[PDB]
Parts: structure tokens; sequence; C-alpha cells
């Protein structure tokens, strides 16, 4: 794999239609362990809200407020201007996200495929729609809840108090849209995501470990069209030898010159 940054920007210059498929890594340098006595794989799953609706919300509730304070980095702000650019040029830019931070979005970015849900968006467990909702504090029986500190515990929210529905008659539990371990990633996502695969000339692989289903394969199958794939990682992964560029460091330091 080439650390040619001028052989990039050939292709940069020329590329009608760049796909960036991003993981957490582009949200390192925006400040984004465990939360009480448990991590993520304890909490974000069906068996675990089921259990203890209350703690799943205190959960998501603290991560959507941490959120609220989060600032979108150089890397974000570098591949949003990119697609504001490029659109006044009628060049397609398109970013496919494994984050549910919503970081992307804060920076400006429009086109943005989610295939993992959100943290600012419910789902009814009873009727199935979902809806965007940014409110701070979720409800207020969630006010003040969350903190993951040691001395806190359970907020024990009876589960009427919770985030309800607000579909005429429907009164459900509310669920984040967010794709649990166990659960499948919404088939109507992976067709548009196929689609941009498909469809691209340029593919830029950003902050991603590119190990775990489905979008671990996604850059590969795109390199496989003989199209040129940059990976930006500050390390390298199990993936790198697949792709035709390797930009190693921070992807604040390194996307704002490669999208200048
Ligand atoms: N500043 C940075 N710039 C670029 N890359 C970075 C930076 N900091 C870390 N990275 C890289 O980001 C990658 C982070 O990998 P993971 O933590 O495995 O994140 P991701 O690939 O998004 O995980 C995939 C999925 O796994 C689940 O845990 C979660 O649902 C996530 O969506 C690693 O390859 C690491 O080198
Ligand atoms: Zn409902």
């Amino acid at each position: 794999p080439s650390s040619s940054m001028a052989d990039f920007r050939k292709f940069f210059a020329k590329a009608k239609h760049i796909v960036i498929i991003s993981g957490a890594g582009v949200s390192a340098e925006s400040g984004v362990g465990y939360w009480r006595k448990w991590q993520a794989q304890d909490l974000a799953t069906p068996l675990a809200f089921a259990h203890n609706p209350s703690r799943v919300w205190e959960f998501y509730h603290y991560r959507r407020e941490v959120m609220g304070s989060k600032e979108p980095n150089a890397g974000h702000r570098a591949i949003a201007e990119c697609e504001t650019r490029l659109g006044k040029q009628g060049r397609r830019v398109v970013v496919i996200t494994q984050n549910i931070d919503e970081l992307h979005r804060k920076a400006g970015t429009k086109n943005l495929l989610e295939i993992h849900g959100s943290l600012f968006k419910t789902r009814c467990t009873s009727c199935g729609v979902v809806a965007e909702n940014y409110k701070s504090p979720i409800c207020p029986a969630l006010s003040g809840k969350g903190a993951p500190e040691p001395g806190t515990q359970d907020a024990s929210i009876p589960v009427e108090k919770l985030p309800r529905c607000e579909e005429a008659g429907c009164g459900g539990l509310l669920r984040p849209h967010v794709v649990w371990f166990g659960e499948n990633l919404d088939p109507a996502i992976l067709e548009e995501v196929d689609r941009e695969l498909a469809h691209c000339d340029l593919c830029l692989v950003v902050g991603t470990s590119s190990v775990v289903y489905p979008a671990a394969m996604f850059a590969p199958q795109v390199a496989a069209r003989g199209v040129p794939v940059a990976e930006f990682n500050t390390e390298t992964t199990p993936a790198t030898n697949r792709f035709r560029f390797h930009f190693q460091g921070p992807c604040g330091t390194t996307l704002p010159e490669a999208l200048a």
C-alpha cells in the first residue's frame, strides 16, 4: 500500500463519487471505559433492556448528554467541508459511519448513512415508529440521571416514566434506535450502502479497526473492483494490505491535508 500523498491527490482531484467509511477513530480527537460496573457489551443488548429498561436508559441518557458537550474535530470538519465543496461541482461525497454519536452531522455532513443507528433517534417497542430526539433530558424522570461515577446507583425509574411513544393511542416504551449486540442491521440501510459502494470511484476508510462485520467488508468490496481505497488510521489494521493507500497518523492531521 502506498503512502504517496501526491498520488492520492491525483485521484482525489478527479473523483466524481467519494465514499468515506468511518469508525470510532474519527471521534477520538473529539474526546469520545466502564459506566458504573458495566461495559457496553453488558448494556447494549435486548436482554439487558428487557431486564432493566431503566438502567439501559440511564446509560443512553448519559451518552446523549455527554455528546451535547462534544465538538467535531478537524477530521469531521475536513470531511464536511469536502462534501460542501464537491457538491458545488456536482461531485458526490457520502459518509458511511459505524458511529452513533452524530459528530459528522454536527460538523455539517448532510449525506450520511448511519448503519448502527443514533443516540439521537428513538424506536417504539410497540408500534415500531422511529423518530429523531435531541431533547436534554429526553424525559423529566432522567434529568440528572445516568452519572457514571463510583457511588451512583440505579435510578429505578418506573417504566411508565421512561421515554414513551407520542403516536396517537400508542403509549409504548421507546428504546434507543441503535443496533444492539445480537441484532441485525437494517436491510434498507445496507441496500443504500451497497448502492454507494458499487458506484464510487474513490474510497476512504477512516479510524476503523476493519474487523467488525459487516462494515469490515465495505472497503475490500470497493478495492476488489479496482477502485483506490485510502486508509487513514493511527495503526496498520488486518485489512491494510488490501488497499491502495495507507496514511498513518491521527485523522485530524492527515484528512485536512488529503481533502484540502
Ligand atoms: N485519531 C485517530 N485517527 C485515526 N484513527 C484512529 C484514531 N484513534 C484511533 N484510531 C483507530 O480507530 C480504530 C478504532 O477501532 P474500534 O475501536 O474497533 O472502532 P470501530 O472500527 O468503529 O468499531 C466497529 C464497531 O465495533 C463495535 O465496538 C462498535 O459498535 C463499532 O461500531 C483503530 O483501528 C484505531 O487505530
Ligand atoms: Zn408507538
